[PDB]
């Protein structure tokens, strides 16, 4: 999973 | 939360 | 992407 | 966020 919430888990 | 893994909830 | 966070983007 | 797209962040 690529995510941003202020920065990979994919 | 913005998230992509292939598509906001933040 | 299949996701649930409360419901396809894949 | 729960997500599968082939595997929690919620
Ligand atoms: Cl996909
Ligand atoms: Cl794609
Ligand atoms: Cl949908
Ligand atoms: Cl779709």
């Amino acid at each position: 999973l690529v995510y941003f919430a202020a920065x990979l888990k994919a």
